[PDB]
């Protein structure tokens, strides 16, 4: 893969992260200058080729692969801040909510820019964005979520633009409530009925309700009725103005 091949003696590693959603990963260094992340898989054909064809400032970037040898490598950008619904119950944070909307934002402009490249992300959720060392936010893991999903989705399978709409609007719930569990009292049979009813997340605390009326815009039951990312974009830039 051209330029995209990575000579692994130009890796170090430096500390275990994780195995229980991947497959090993590790934060390295690369060239002894980049800070990455490195993940060692097993038994892709499609994950990496995926990560070469998109590139954005607020989508996880894939920096190369290890495919001539042993267990294949992808190595990324390192985000110090782990994924972001637990970046969000670190209490720690003391977030203020002109940090929650820029969060986001960030993630809103990720999805405006592969809306504008027709790419359905389809799992988008707090739990597959990764949080650097500035607090930037990004979408990750876009190489069954019942609590994300429109009642198009759950009833007939119809995923379009619309129904990654429908998922970011729970997105900025989680975020908003720090994290919490959508529908976090019910189980998955139960969301999905009570969905189909008409019924929507509740406003968290944190959002005002000018910041409630974007997040429940992308719940309207008609998906054609839902706004587009550009939209989502310029309704979120036009809060952080009013503040
Ligand atoms: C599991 C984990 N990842 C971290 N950073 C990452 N950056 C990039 C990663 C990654 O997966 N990229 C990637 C993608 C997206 C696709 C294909 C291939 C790859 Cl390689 S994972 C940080 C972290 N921390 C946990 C503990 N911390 C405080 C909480 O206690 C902060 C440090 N934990």
């Amino acid at each position: 893969y051209g330029s995209w091949e990575i000579d692994p003696k130009d890796l170090t590693f430096l500390k275990e992260l994780g195995t229980g959603q991947f497959g090993v990963v590790k934060y390295g260094k690369w060239r002894g200058q980049y800070d990455v992340a490195i993940k060692m898989i097993k038994e892709f054909i499609e994950e990496a080729k995926v990560m070469m064809n998109l590139s954005h400032e607020k989508l996880v970037q894939l920096y190369g692969v290890c495919t001539k040898q042993r267990p294949i490598f992808i190595i990324t950008e390192y985000m110090a801040n782990g994924c972001l619904l637990n970046y969000l119950r670190e209490m720690r944070h003391r977030f203020q909510t002109q940090q929650l909307l820029e969060m986001c934002k960030d993630v809103c402009e990720a999805m405006e820019y592969l809306e504008s490249k027709q790419f359905l992300h389809r799992d988008l959720a707090a739990r597959n964005c990764l949080v650097n060392d500035q607090g930037v936010v990004k979408v990750s893991d876009f190489g069954f979520p019942v609590r994300w999903s429109p009642p198009e989705v759950l009833m007939y399978s119809k995923f379009s633009s619309k129904s990654d709409i429908w998922a970011f609007g729970v997105l900025m719930w989680e975020i908003y409530s720090l994290g919490k569990m959508p529908y976090e009292r019910f189980t998955n049979s139960e969301t999905a009925e009570h969905i189909a009813q008409g019924l929507r997340l509740y406003r968290p605390h944190l959002a005002s309700e000018k910041v409630y009326t974007i997040m429940y815009s992308c719940w309207h039951e008609k998906a054609d009725e839902r706004p587009t990312f550009k939209i989502l974009l310029s309704n979120i830039l036009d809060v952080m103005d009013e503040e």
